[PDB]
């Protein structure tokens, strides 16, 4: 099937500041029929389940705010939040549903330097 | 890993009738710390990816309708539809997220029976 490794596992940044996650699928997610990536990242409060954060790879989720971006393409993906805040302290997971099962990354947790 | 399967793999009721879709996983999702379920359930349409239906189990999502209840506990839970109507004809999926790799099962497509 499809393996979903992330990097790093966990990382801090400063309030204010830029942060990465990187997300690679051991094969290619992309549908050519249409050119799109099936690949979605879902961000997990403790306490709570993963919720949808962006998906097609780039698309960000309704009531997303704008600071939270994807990018990337074939076998290489990448979340980025342009100035972390409080309430971004959370695991990050992307996931491919392009063929069953579906599967997720092992996650990583973004904190505050 | 935790596997996740589903029964059956596509059925078909008719409008206003109740539906059922089964998911068993390999191994127990209750967590005996909180006495919860980390089950959930995704509704997925074509064209589009597939949206938090219910989790917990039994806690369903904003936004969706009460012709959609989750139950079951452990290793065997049950999605139903009291009501099918039109905009329900979808493929669904059950989620395991107690422990990572969090897993999919392998989806069941709900059609109408015309």
């Amino acid at each position: 099937d499809i393996v979903m490794t992330q990097s790093p596992d966990s990382l801090a940044v400063s309030l204010g500041e830029r942060a990465t996650i990187n997300c690679k699928s051991s094969q290619s997610v992309l549908y050519s029929s249409n050119s799109t990536n099936y690949l979605a990242w879902y961000q997990q409060k403790p306490g709570q389940p993963p919720k949808l954060l962006i998906y097609w790879a780039s698309t960000r989720e309704s009531g997303v705010p704008d600071r939270f971006s994807g990018s990337g393409s074939g076998t290489d993906f990448t979340l980025t939040i342009s100035s972390l805040q409080a309430e971004d302290v959370a695991v990050y997971y992307c996931q491919q549903y392009y063929s069953t099962p579906y599967s997720f990354g092992q996650g990583t947790k973004l904190e505050i330097k």
